[PDB]
């Protein structure tokens, strides 16, 4: 009821003119004082904020912008604050995906050796993310965060500020739920499903459509086809997210007790991966010719006055259910997402330190995450290898051990090989300098 | 959207009149096709009918009402069943008060000796009322329990019959609510709260009114008048001067303990020696029930068959049918509301067993309840709820393996019981007490 | 092997001489240097010290005897020290005792209001006893501490020195041990049991003497008569008869009969007076008439497995010969049921680097809900010590089985405060 | 007493080197009979011949008994010595070819090549506790020493809990062996705190005559790995592949410095370098053919013919004397300390209850009492939880008669690099596994 200040982390995004419309669809419901972005490339995030004043003026001029990167102006009396960096940028993307090619493992941004390359980068940068606003900010602000590696950075960040009002949130979920709803004809507001794992290593166990379950309905379409549908194709113009809705397909076959996240694909067939992409033309080179080159376009149409399409920016569910985060932590409306948790008994055959993806109830106060229980012994020895895998990747960090990165690439699932991680590991030494903590 | 066969199983309970009458007032959020009314004593039961019928007649006419002893026509095609039974009755009730006091121990409802021998006679009858809804009610059934001892019943029941459709309920924690609303000034709605233990065996971590966290102002209160206001007198529950009594003893303990707000029923496991002082052996709160609520609403029965006017208004008090009714309703329109219900543990307390009946706030769904994750509790916390626990699960083993030894230590771990030679006495003494309804143990 | 340097830490202790007597009995597998004898009071440990040099020339006249108050002196270089101190001496348990019993509880040396007002006593003196040994003695020393309250001494002494190379035992298991053997006319050496649960706090699961199982035939006997044969003790047959699973420690009648031992206790006359003018007088008239060269009797101190159960542990350590004891260690999964903190007294291997504890693994409900009840007692009264919360060992008072309500734990806690000031830390 | 000795699987080429170590603790071990069991009538009394002038030239008063009937070997048995491997020493070689064929590893135990010969054991290994518990004498014991170990532990505590068996290796004995001839150590003084899976472990401390030795191996390890100049000496090294098994710990224990590494962990940490190294066409299960194999039946042919036998060839190896010197503990209750295989419930506290560890215990006449080891680090515990899924997977497939549960199992495998191989290799496995393998619909 209060007027906040809405604080965008790294505002020179590509998402970000899609984050702030969907933020302004919400108007009646989030009292705005000031929008403000903040980031540490200056000339990039000015590009990016020429659309942002055109996304403000075409959809609620009176809202006041704020562009700064200097983080006492940003983070001062901050209310909400959410978080979508990107550390070193798609051109250090492309540089973890090619050197995870050039050993025949799989380069992903958030899964193999190329997210543990990303999330020793994002580490300690969100950590002063979360000292920033225990100084500046308001004293009971929210860090809404949804930057990548979500699993690793949210396992950091509660190791090193057990006490940061944050929120670690990730859209692959709802983007999987919104395939779902179109299978059936179902409205996206009346999905809802029942899901556990880790972020990127999760797995949907119930699915109903207004109550009625559907898990069967569900799971006799994607073993099929996969969580494409004859109306997806209507992100699905994408070449590359067909491929991964199609390759649900096996998976789901394969282990019939739940519907699986499409993230699944680079642990269970790494060796279909490899063989499916190209050195030449990584994914972070393929956004980057892109999603980044028709933002930077769309700015230098602004910059001549010629007309700009600003619905390029305005698809998915990406800003929708971030905003939505933000709404009921702002109204105590009780909604219920699939957040990031530390576990604490939540999923009881896993560690207390496990930071795990399950429903919770987004309170005022936080998020109340629902008790699990016990899952099936299959799923508690994948998650405890990734676990184990991204626990030793943060106290690397903490430690600056050379050795506990090192056990940490060899337990991932994609590095096939202890010789292996230890060439990958070193490789990433090289291309990391001013990036990662030092290791010893 | 469909229409519902609301059944109350116990139909003959002096709690009757008061949750029809509050079923009735949601009647457009609950479509009721008709309303049974079952039990097993049936001259008990066509009594209280007639005070329903009359609490019909006043609040909506168009409710069909059917009355039965038969449980295959009661519980056919059920939709909600409300269980309120007392097995043995206010009868026995006043029996395993007198037999404690006769002991020097504290003689309750559903603490102490006392409760735990009213829970023995409750395991298998509550079984029973399982079997009866898994065999002929809905296969959507949904049986919202509230019959006590809830700790005790909601263990044995989760053991026996794990994939029952019951949500286990309790009104003291809404009711210490109502409390700190008074205190406030602050409306219940408006109230919600942080808890965990076990039934009448629970903490309030942290309140709030309005959003705004009042645990502080409302703990500065009790620490000087307990869960007693000036505001509070005047409402019906604090006329009774034993329940004045009992709402101001949280005093001392909220005094002693000041980590958190305790649940009303620590009087009686924290203070053994204040209670069976103040109790009396010719006159125990069973006998009070008798000679009250139990004699005032079977006046009000013989008033209507003699045409004389009844006042309806004595049994529409208390939020018992208002937080019970809210249950229900959350179950058929799937409206997530909030309460404290009793869910098997499983992890959400993680320093207690999995079998463990912990009291804790969870969401209400058309599928059931889910909990929310509490953590790890203190340690003066865990071992007073690790005794109880292995108490309670001891007596449970006690009515499936009809072991006379599991209910002997059963009455030793309880702290009312200050020594294993008293647990005996008393035991031995319930043993008689209840032949026809405690299981065999030999 | 190595000459070796033994430290008594309590040399003005009553038991002094039998655990020096039973020492010089394994010269020849114990290779001493120098006898020590520790103490804060100097006055009291000279007199004791006569009895002991008395016993070393009737027993091994060729060992050097030292008698000292410097820490410094007493620890430098040490190789074993054997804690036998008693915080606040007979004239505080004395106290206890009465405090309890001014109140109907139950007054007992090591269980109850009288046994956590001595644990609080004994905690930062063990404490010290530890930085003492961690400075001054060998890097490998072995403190061997069997000073009661060893279930409080061992969790609080575990919290604050993790690290600590520090053996805490009991010789109550092993004097029922003792009377089990009498009754099955068993050496006591062939004896051996199973047991679990906390220090004065546990249960006989299986006991076998030369192999076979004996536990059948022992609670027959037991039931009956008790602990005692015919060749306290006996008040252990209605325990063992009402619960019929294991054979219980003599220790469980102050917790599951309380108020039948307040009834039994005299309060003029309470247990710490009887070994006041008992044990106590026996060893001060004993100096007294070695002062005045009246021949002495040394056989009365001589009695007892208390003694020759604690050298075994030492001669264990020193040789490393895997001797099975019941030892309180850290549970860290020993229980399974139980928190990780908790100090369980289960069977361990005593090895040259410390005890080796079996995995026992789960126990039934009865024991567990007892056992976690006694240990957070116990931690919620450690929580007190190191954190000085009034509340917490308000807590750990109201925990307590023997105490009837928080209301008498309350009154009891703070006479326990008038009379231990001095002894206990601070407590806001 | 006298006691009635049986060794199941009498027909195995280790049956006269056990009976060697056997008859050397005549003195500790009052021998009755020793009884020779088998399924394969043909193949146990050729071995059975060896073993009739093992007995003649150490102890000639042993009475001697062959035979294929189960009531006969078992009824009063005292002491059962598992030695069993179904499906014989060529399904061994097919478990290694198939492997191989998809560019897995082919290992005896580790690998699909392992699980696929679990798999075969289980139900048998219940049949012989079955027998036991219905023929033999009430208080026996099965010594089982018969791999896959961690499989078969950890099926037949599932399925048979109360069972009086006590699951074995000597592969940590083979490694302290191999210690103490870096040391210049004897191995009755060597001794070692170890925790892991059978064939997933790790020497956290060595200790010679109690003295530590660890940091000293270590420096010897990574350098040489457990090779030395006297270890040359020994038989064991003369097999060219048990030298470069030793040796290739040099970098498991260069990388991660924390323990001293089981030998098996070449298969599970390098399955790039044991593929590279193996031959598809001479595995090493046919190496043992043509090897172990073909020694044992020169060796049998050579008695019917009257040849005298050089029988000192099979008694080499710390694999019969480790062994003896366990059942031995469970007659006099000698608490031998021995790396042994027991139900966890607590023993590792975060791990599971129905994990199978091998950890240290003391060998009483009651079973094995194991200490309490307490919690291990995060990166052992990783890979432990997956192995452990792994096994707890395949067992559930045998029990369950589940195709999914035996396809988990396979993906979960560290030496699996995809579902995709891990389908392509269940379905030959199930092939070639037929009347040995139980159904899996
Ligand atoms: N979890 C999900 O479901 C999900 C979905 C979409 C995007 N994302 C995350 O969104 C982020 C942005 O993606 P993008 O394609 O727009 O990236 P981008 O590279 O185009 O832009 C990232 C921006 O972050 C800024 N930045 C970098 N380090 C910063 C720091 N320490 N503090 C503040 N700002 C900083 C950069 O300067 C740049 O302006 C990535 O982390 C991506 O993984 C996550
Ligand atoms: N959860 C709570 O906090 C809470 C609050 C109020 C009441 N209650 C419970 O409500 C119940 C009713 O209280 P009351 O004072 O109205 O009781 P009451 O004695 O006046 O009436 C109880 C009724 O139950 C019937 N009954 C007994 N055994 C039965 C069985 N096996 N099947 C069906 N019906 C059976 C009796 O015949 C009687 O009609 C008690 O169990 C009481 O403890 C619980
Ligand atoms: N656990 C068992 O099985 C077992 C058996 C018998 C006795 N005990 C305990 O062992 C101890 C034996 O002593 P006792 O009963 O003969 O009493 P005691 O009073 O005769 O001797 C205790 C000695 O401790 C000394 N002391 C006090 N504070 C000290 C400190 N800080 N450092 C060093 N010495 C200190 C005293 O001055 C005195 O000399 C007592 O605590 C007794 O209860 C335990
Ligand atoms: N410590 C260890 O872990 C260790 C050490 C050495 C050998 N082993 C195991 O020893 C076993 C034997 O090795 P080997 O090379 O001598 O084998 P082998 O092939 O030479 O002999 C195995 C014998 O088992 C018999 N057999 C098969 N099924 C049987 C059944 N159901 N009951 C009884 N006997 C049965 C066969 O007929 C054959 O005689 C293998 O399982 C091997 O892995 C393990
Ligand atoms: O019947 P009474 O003794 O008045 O009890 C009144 C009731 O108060 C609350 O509702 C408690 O939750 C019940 O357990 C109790 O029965
Ligand atoms: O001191 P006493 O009354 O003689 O007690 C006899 C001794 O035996 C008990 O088992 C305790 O371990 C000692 O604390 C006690 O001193
Ligand atoms: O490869 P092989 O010659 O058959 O030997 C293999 C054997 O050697 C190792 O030392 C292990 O102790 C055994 O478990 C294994 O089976
Ligand atoms: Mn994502
Ligand atoms: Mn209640
Ligand atoms: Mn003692
Ligand atoms: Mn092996």
């Amino acid at each position: 009821d209060k007027e906040l200040k809405i604080v965008i982390c790294g505002g020179g995004s590509t998402y970000t003119p899609g984050i702030v419309k969907d933020l302004l669809d919400q108007r009646q419901k989030i009292n705005i004082k000031e929008l403000w972005l903040y980031d540490i490339d200056e000339e990039r995030q000015n590009k990016v904020a020429l659309i942002v004043k055109e996304v403000i003026k075409t959809e609620a001029p009176e809202v006041v912008l704020k562009v700064t990167v200097n983080p006492k102006e940003a983070f001062t009396d901050a209310d909400y604050i959410m978080a979508q960096m990107r550390v070193g940028g798609l051109k250090m993307r492309v540089k973890d995906e090619q050197i995870c090619l050039k050993h025949g493992c799989v380069g992903q941004e958030t899964c193999g050796a190329g997210g543990m390359t990303y999330g020793m980068r994002t580490i300690y940068p969100m950590v002063q993310l979360i000292d920033y606003c225990e100084e500046y900010a308001s004293k009971k602000y929210w860090i809404v965060n949804y930057s990548n590696p979500a699993a690793i950075v949210a396992k950091a960040t509660y190791k090193l500020r057990p006490k940061a009002r944050i929120i670690n949130i990730c859209d692959m979920p709802v983007e999987i739920e919104a395939r779902m709803a179109e299978i059936l004809d179902c409205k996206l507001e009346d999905i809802e499903s029942d899901y556990f794992g880790l972020n990127h290593y999760g797995w949907f166990t119930h699915v109903r459509c207004k109550g009625v379950d559907v898990t069967d309905k569900l799971k006799e379409h994607v073993r099929k086809y996969g969580y494409v549908s004859e109306a997806s194709m209507n992100l699905l113009k994408d070449p590359d997210w067909v491929h991964t809705f199609k390759n649900s397909a096996l998976i789901s076959s394969m282990f019939t007790d739940y519907l699986p996240n499409t993230y699944w694909q680079y642990y269970l067939m790494p060796d279909s991966i490899v063989d499916y992409m190209d050195i030449n033309n990584t994914r972070g080179m393929q956004v980057i010719n892109g999603r980044e080159k028709r933002i930077f376009k769309a700015a230098e149409d602004i910059r001549e006055g010629k007309p700009v399409d600003l619905q390029q920016f305005y698809v998915g569910v990406h800003g929708k259910f971030i905003v939505k985060v933000v709404e009921s932590l702002i109204h105590d409306e009780r909604s219920r997402q699939l957040v990031i948790v530390p576990n604490n008994g939540a999923i009881e055959n896993l560690s207390d330190d496990a930071t795990v993806e399950i429903p919770g109830y987004v309170t005022d106060r936080g998020v109340e995450p629902v008790r699990v229980g016990s899952i099936p012994r299959f799923y508690k020895g994948l998650i405890e290898q990734q676990d184990a895998c991204e626990g030793l990747l943060v106290e690397a960090a903490i430690e600056h051990s050379y050795e506990k990165a090192l056990m940490a690439f060899t337990m991932n699932r994609t590095i096939p090989s202890s010789l292996v991680a230890k060439k990958l590991l070193d490789d990433m030494i090289e291309a990391n300098k001013g990036y990662w903590p030092e290791l010893k």
